[PDB]
């Protein structure tokens, strides 16, 4: 299936191929001059996939409120055909990632459509920050770490049938994100609480399959206001350590306090083998959940910059799961699932461009003024090219949004999906 | 009428007042030893009130979910209901904050409410971060400062009928808070959208009554998550001053970049005539909207210690507007605003105890360490004594929290309300 | 005796009847609340906590430096005034030297204190600075720079560290460095902290059966893009590393906006690797400032987790207390001592914490009560019985009032020549 | 010249090849852009930046200052390293001056400056630390101090830098001050302020007619508590107050953390107070790191304001920029250099964004094109552009590279005594 028309992509890649050939051979000749082979870059920017997330194709709000837009999917499968349109046009989002409850379904049906549409199944995520219709025990107070012991066991309940859903899907992983945490110092005794936590997640992790892995996500806070049980790396690192090999760290970029020297996170996590995983966004003031790289696209290269020197020197054993992790509360949820997909590959073309060894020599002299240079050749770098050819190469649009905006998509789904309503959010 | 059976309060009240006639009795006499008499002190605290949100009565949430309690109100006259608890216990907050839409109701019924139930109205809160059903402009791009002049004109008429409302009911001020901003570089041109801003505030300034006061309150950031048209007091101030007079800047505590000294913008606004009132809570990693105190008691004190020393410099014509704006999401809305209010009435009661004087001798002499201790002798009296007599004498609870749990108002409410 | 006992007696005596009025009325508010106050000041009498040589003399930043009068001339003056800050507040029994600025015979050192009444806390290691006749600069870094010759010459400077501290009765080492980066690409994350780790090894072979090798984060300054030890995770990974001798230090000041940093101690002290505190306050960055001059609520969440840990009965915890801050516009004397108070104050009121009602509060997820419940305990005036304390073991009921009538300053201003050149 | 003429030639021949062939590149997507790359560079190679006297020598922190080879001594050693700067950049043909750090015979200053090829922007007074045989001290304050002649002496110091000013070329006087508190109650927030605009208004009486006054505000550091000209707020309250001849001077690393900037700077273009900048990086707190080597984007979006400013015509908006920085690990020629040159990027980039199209999309509302047309501009490597205007105007295609190759930290390092060999 095409989700988007053929003849409209094949349209609109015609009509900037020309443009395209002339800034493609002007980078070539410029990277040649630097001793790379802009041809082995574009072969590696093709390779690089980055989960969608199902929750992201429908327009977000915050606690004060929500605008959504027309066409708003009314389920996980009408987000498997907007997720379709941003693989189809980026080529650079293979795999969707699922949400339970918010995306339970008949798992062959699922499959079914992913195949169909061409898509696969990233990691499975957990939802015990919410409650259910019919729920037996509310999750106010917490889940996986709550006082109760039939609250946890039920939060437990819902991660196994996680991975039941996943293991029939062709999912290989489970992410487990909660609200834990307190809004007032005393609430929570903070010790009792984490090993509650840790003893809860060692049930999950019992249901395992021998090629899973179990990612937790640190946040510093919100839902809880005072303190979370899984507020950083630090406590993440324990958590991953206590449970075993399958349970790594998964970093989401804006779950870190101000200032946070994040990259830093990443190269200790890479070196003591708990990095699972990445969960792209941008940021400014909180967890923004903005566009990956529209705020601070620097910070995204540096991220990348110790992705690739990991790939490097051939760190073994290293597939971490990267992820978008996103809310769109002000844009058509596909056009910015398909720039930050974008703004990633970008990061990760540039990471691609350092080099390494003139790097190396630098930091071993203490040359920190040519050190840090060295990075800049390679972010300074307008790859727009490489990403534009790898998906004209791969039967993608040279320009995505400009495709996707041509195809008039969005007044098509719009036509197809019933009205939605504004409305206030959880402030009351 | 009383939500709280009286002989529930008189009895409470009797098996705390032993206790409390010993420590109130012990302070009085440390105060005293310290040149300082309690009965002062008790007389001015029994006349701090602070107002409550009507949306904080309810049970909070955030974007992830709201997990709500028994009894929650089902409007506002619910609300109204619940909030004379608060009242009646503390006997703090005699006045509510209402929030349009939320609380659209015949302004006549609700004043009749109002009066029966002794609550009265502060300051009216005007919605254009959300939309209304049958809105014919949304508000998603922003409203006052909307680049479409029909969005700017709807959202400037929503706010006079604000004022129509609050005109009927007694109230005399419009709090004006909006979401706009963008989430993106370039999204909105910084000055474009606040001169927009500007001259739609100005049309309000135009329609508000000449015995009304109009407050702007700034935000750093959310809804808004890269810029936002009032992000901070400076913003702030020159909206106010631009306005006019009647004009005047809302600080509400959670509202500020990390590390900010909140009670340094006070000072600057008082000594420029603009400090209109506040938004109380507490907070420790952005806007939590917890309840006052529970996280940075002392910085609430600081912030009070502003505003007495104000008093004690002789400024004129200065009575802040005081609300609590907070948001309960784990807790009895009412015990929260309950302990909240308390907690206000604490760090302004200790406060009063600066030995000003003193102080002013070891500003004068660059004596920091006496100084700042000089602070800490009031902020570290135990006040509740002084708090606990007022209520009493007033008609309040020696223990609020107590009374109202042996109340079992909750559960009462909880059986009249939906689940 | 640094301050003459008669002025401590008249200064005792003259406030004798107010503490006496204080103390007694908050004994038998306590009493109702099934506290025994007496029990309170029996523990609180015997808090210590360690004093920093490095903060008695005036501090500054990197625009100025403002000394105030006799300024301590070297390592014997300060002990002679942190034998003053002992004195008078019975709290602060040991000093913290920093070595090569407090280097001395150490026979000669552990004479003073012994005739002072003092006795030496955890040893600090300096790789931060140069000093004269140094082989290898550390302008890029020390424990892991990349140079393997400067990485050796900073362990042997920290072996050298606990020989004098084992001569002096120190039993611990504390090492923190400003090794780290300003500019991307700099340093391999990575490899520094490798270097770091090889080369803390080194240092931990040198430690005696009874020492303990503290390691403190900071998230930046001097280092203002990235730092080796940057924060609590990366030092859980160098305690867990090193040893069962080896364990992580806390100072307050060292975290980013917002931290929780209670949560960082109990996380420490459930995995058994909290060795110490370095307490101060602060409101921007590292401002080290005097402890609970800025956030006294904090400061008593830090103690609720300490306090704590002895309920839940956590075996053989005995975490390290010092103080580490500056003072620029006080007179250091001053600034410690109350510090100090303030130390003991957070303590006291950890103290009074009703335990059994907070558990059931908790248990029950009762947020509201969960934290009157602390606050009942934080809104105690615990004043009446850290003055007593002072009183009971020949201390000053006010400490600060007591230096300033002994005219201690003025003493030392004229016996110390201040710094020409 | 500093730098022989045969040197900056022969390195830049062996780079003109390449950046023909990038310069030509650039200029046609450009075209097929709509715009002229030419335009452009005539614009660029007249972007000045004043380099800061105090900048040219290696920086330091409160722990430490590890000084590199051939350090400055003196203004005239300084002036002579910052030549170095302007010839291969040509980016900054003013200096800023700090006094009394560079007092010297006025006459001789601007005569040294001339022969130098150099100007001198903005005097900068400092009463934020305290010279030898000075009758008051600033330990407690300056132009706020609660000490009358503290104040007037303060006064009278800048009065002075307004003199020097007039005799040597500058056209405004700049006043950061590090006045504030450590401790709540140590200062009276309102009245410390009313002394500071009372004493401001005695400078802003001895300005000529044709001079400006900036004030600068910052969050913190010296004072750990407040600080009374604390932010821009504030700032905007002063020059308001003062009158049309004083303005606010931004300094980007002054700001609390998540601060949005640009948008301080457009709200001061839009009531006619931006006075102008000082450019440096940072990720913690006033790191004052090389402009544009930790967050190059905020620096982008900084200058979008600037250029829309001048789109609009705005009247008031004559922003004077200088360069505010410490250099504590690099040479501090080259990072002057690399900085002057990433903040003429940054200017370069804004100057390449379709002002119509960004218009269009943001009355619209359609926040993710216009976000977009902010990137193209962004992503635009304008490198070539930069190193042209460089190459026309008499510089180095490659600055550092030319820098290096001369050998001139080699020869003022055999002329200049270090401490220690
Ligand atoms: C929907 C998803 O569980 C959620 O976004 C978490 O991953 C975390 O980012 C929350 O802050
Ligand atoms: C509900 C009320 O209008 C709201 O809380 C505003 O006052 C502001 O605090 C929001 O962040
Ligand atoms: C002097 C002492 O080594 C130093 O203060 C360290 O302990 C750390 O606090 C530095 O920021
Ligand atoms: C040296 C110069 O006066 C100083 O840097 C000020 O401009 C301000 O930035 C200090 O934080
Ligand atoms: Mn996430
Ligand atoms: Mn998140
Ligand atoms: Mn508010
Ligand atoms: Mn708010
Ligand atoms: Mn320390
Ligand atoms: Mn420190
Ligand atoms: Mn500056
Ligand atoms: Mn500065």
């Amino acid at each position: 299936e095409f989700r988007i028309a053929q003849d409209v992509v094949a349209r609109e890649n015609d009509r900037r191929a020309s443009a395209l050939k002339e800034d493609y051979e002007a980078l070539g000749a410029n990277l040649a001059r630097r001793g790379v082979d802009i041809e082995a870059v574009t072969a590696k920017v093709e390779k690089f996939f980055v989960a969608v997330p199902s929750w992201g194709v429908g327009t977000g709000g915050t606690r004060f409120a929500r605008f959504p837009g027309t066409g708003e999917p009314r389920g996980i499968f009408d987000k498997l055909d907007d997720c379709a349109v941003i693989q189809q046009l980026t080529r650079a989002t293979p795999n969707v990632s699922l949400h339970i409850p918010w995306d339970k379904a008949d798992p062959k049906e699922l499959k079914a459509r992913g195949d169909a549409l061409g898509l696969g199944f990233d990691a499975m995520n957990s939802n015990t920050f919410s409650d259910a219709p019919g729920q037996a025990h509310s999750y106010k107070y917490g889940s996986l770490s709550h006082t109760n012991a039939a609250t946890r066991a039920q939060a437990v309940e819902h991660n196994l049938e996680c991975i039941e859903i996943g293991k029939a899907i062709g999912s290989k992983a489970l992410t487990v994100w909660i609200g834990d945490g307190s809004n007032f110092p005393g609430q929570s005794n903070f010790t009792r609480a984490f090993e509650r936590y840790l003893s809860a997640m060692a049930e999950i992790y019992k249901g395992l399959p021998d090629d899973w892995k179990l990612f937790s996500e640190h946040k510093m806070y919100e839902p809880a206001f005072y303190s979370t049980v899984v507020q950083d790396w630090g406590t993440n690192y324990l958590i991953a350590q206590t449970l075993g090999p399958k349970a790594q760290c998964l970093v989401d970029l804006g779950h870190h306090a101000p200032n946070t020297n994040i990259e830093m996170i990443v190269a200790r996590l890479i070196q003591f083998g708990k990095l699972g995983g990445f969960h792209f966004n941008d940021s400014k003031y909180g967890d923004d959940d903005l566009d990956a790289g529209a705020i601070e696209p620097y910070r995204l290269f540096l991220v990348f910059n110790e992705l690739v020197d990991a790939e490097a020197r051939g760190v073994k054993g290293f597939h971490p799961a990267h992820m978008i992790d996103q809310a769109h509360n002000v844009t058509d949820p596909i056009e910015s699932l398909i720039n930050s997909a974008n703004e990633i590959r970008r990061a990760y073309a540039q990471a691609l461009l350092v080099d390494r060894a003139a790097l190396s020599g630098y930091q071993e002299d203490n040359d920190a003024l040519m050190a840090t240079e060295t990075l800049k050749r390679a972010y300074r770098t307008d790859v727009e090219p490489i990403l534009a050819e790898a998906r004209r190469r791969t039967g993608g649009a040279v320009d995505p949004v400009a495709t996707y905006r041509a195809s008039g998509y969005r007044a098509r789904v719009a036509a197809e999906r019933p009205a939605s309503v504004a409305g206030g959010g959880g402030i009351i």
